[PDB]
């Protein structure tokens, strides 16, 4: 909608995902469902982070399509040795949509 800046058609089951504390040097298993509020096929894509703690994360599928009036499971994997809290932000490139689906993930890495 040219006028009245609107948002994307797809939306995550939640706004922010808290993973709490996580042991160092260990793989984390997480998921994220994405509902496509589009009439027809909706092209989506995940953009790589810039920070270090952000890269560690692995979102998939790196790209694809979310059928209309449905959902799409997102495989998330985080693993890093860098201790201490960290705050990153991921975006989802969508063809047409004015702005991507920003997703903030908060977590804390600790060790022995």
């Amino acid at each position: 909608g040219s006028s009245g800046s609107s948002g994307p058609k797809i939306h995550f089951n939640f706004e922010l995902l808290d993973i709490g504390k996580v042991f160092t040097g260990s793989a984390h298993c997480y998921e994220a469902i994405l509902y496509n509020k589009g009439s027809i096929d909706a092209l989506f894509n995940m953009t790589p982070p810039t920070s270090a703690l952000g890269a560690c994360f692995v979102f998939s599928p790196k790209e694809g399509i979310i059928e209309p009036s449905g959902v799409q499971a997102i495989q998330i994997s985080f693993s890093s040795i860098i201790l201490g809290n960290f705050e990153e932000e991921f975006l989802v490139n969508v063809n047409g949509s004015p702005e991507p689906v920003k997703l903030t993930i908060r977590g804390c890495v600790i060790g022995p």
